[PDB]
């Protein structure tokens, strides 16, 4: 069966960058990949297709919320190097639960057996809250990965996401793999946090010109025109993908009481 | 009764900064003020009390979720110049609806008539999603204020918050006041968005070193050592408070489709 990953973190921290470049890396390693955007900011798969594909909510609206009329070709799109792409989108105005479209997406994935017949599945998920449809990927994932920077807000979110994932531990198989420290020069604060919680930093991606430009060219680092700066960034994504494919030794971390994050990071 | 304001926006954009300084401004203008933090990052009222006060979830836990047993003295705290402070906190992550504690907090406020016997109430609310308990303050607010900057993510969040507020406006008295452009030199993108949507910029707060420092020092701008910028910043918070108190003309904005925000801001 597929190895399934769920990527969480605060808004704007690099979830889609990390997910898309990981999907591209896995494809380069010879794996069949499916990436599912689970975020009301519906550009998860943008750099894989070079476009904003029709979203699950778009196509649901088109069949007047009779999802039984949909076929995979309506909402699953081929992107870079054969990476398959689904984009949930966000719920329309007034919608009760903010996760509803992610819930509808995960329903369709299971009904169409789309987690089968592939090697790697990556869910790219809003993590400012983890509940309802935003928690649905956890029922399917083997490993959860948190994207973080060194700032207070991203670490505080990471701590809450750790708690959310561990709260599922008796019901789901998903376990935490660790974090990707992203868009920062070094990792002092992330490492301080990891030491306190026995958590693991899986990778460090600096704030790279190559990456910012890739999004502006509507491409992944791997689809980009070759230059030197691209090569180093590519290598770290390949390394990270290799480690996740191979599997890591387990961690058994803990979340801190939320109050104690303020203390730990000098913000009380 | 009290004039009730609800402040929404993406995580880390300046909601608690705007709320706390607005509360301090109203207090200086001679108004009785209640600020309610409605955010899992539970430092909304930190700079008013100079400390992380006990949260509603703290005290709910202690009484084993029998809110019956609580009195206002258990969860309402005195801060700067008599500004009164409540801090919701968040629920244990991964166990239920992320909005649960905000929902319980709103119930407690109504139970104890805490909206009825003050002049100004300010809810400071997570707005990366607007659903469940996070939408509950909109059932009591007179005016909703969105904090934003010129960046894509905060404007995109503001767009979705507009739609959420207007959905509540069908069944509740709340209307949109407009946005506070925060931590930016100018308001070019914010104004482009406002022009397209018939929204309104109510105020603009530049990125000020004194504001960032104030959070570290655990106080509001109104207690910061004086200088040209700090005086201007105070004056702007006063002007905003004055405008909200006297009231502005009713506006009738429209949110855009998410896809159209990518187009408008050049991110597709
Ligand atoms: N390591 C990095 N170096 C440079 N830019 C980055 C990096 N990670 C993310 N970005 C940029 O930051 C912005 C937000 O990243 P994104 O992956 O879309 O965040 P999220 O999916 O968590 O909201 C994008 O413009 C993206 O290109
Ligand atoms: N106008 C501003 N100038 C300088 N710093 C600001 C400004 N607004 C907010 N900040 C800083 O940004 C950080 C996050 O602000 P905060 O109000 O806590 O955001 P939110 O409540 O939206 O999560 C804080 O460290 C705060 O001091
Ligand atoms: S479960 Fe989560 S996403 Fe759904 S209403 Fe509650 S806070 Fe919103
Ligand atoms: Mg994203
Ligand atoms: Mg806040």
């Amino acid at each position: 069966g597929a190895k399934v990953f769920a990527v969480y973190g605060k808004g704007g921290i690099g979830k889609s960058t990390t997910s898309s470049n990981l999907s591209a890396a896995f494809s380069i390693l010879g794996k069949r990949v499916l990436q599912i955007g689970c975020d009301p900011k519906h550009d998860s798969t943008f750099t894989l297709t070079g476009s904003l594909v029709p979203t699950v909510i778009d196509v649901l609206k088109d069949v007047d919320f009779h999802p039984e009329e949909l076929r995979p070709e309506d909402f699953v799109f081929e992107g870079f190097n054969g990476v398959m792409c689904v984009e949930a989108g966000g719920p329309p105005a007034g919608t009760g639960c903010g996760g509803y479209v992610v819930g509808q997406t995960v329903k369709l994935l299971k009904q169409h057996h789309l987690l089968d017949d592939t090697d790697v599945v990556i869910f790219d998920v809003l993590g400012d809250v983890v509940c309802g449809g935003f928690a649905a990927p956890l029922q399917h994932a083997d490993q959860a990965v948190v994207v973080t920077a060194n700032d207070f807000d991203s670490i505080y979110a990471m701590n809450r996401i750790i708690a959310a994932v561990q709260a599922k531990s008796k019901n789901y198989k998903v376990r935490l793999a660790g974090c990707v420290a992203n868009r920062s020069r070094a990792t002092d604060e992330v490492d301080r946090f990891c030491k306190e919680t026995n958590f693991r930093r899986l990778a460090h991606m600096p704030d790279l010109d190559a990456i910012r430009r890739s999004r502006l060219k509507k491409k992944t680092l791997f689809e980009m025109d070759e230059d030197q700066d691209v090569l180093a960034a590519r290598a770290e994504y390949i390394r990270l993908a290799e480690s996740l494919w191979r599997g890591l030794d387990p961690i058994d971390p803990h979340s801190l009481p939320d109050r104690d994050i303020f203390e730990l990071l000098g913000f009380d």
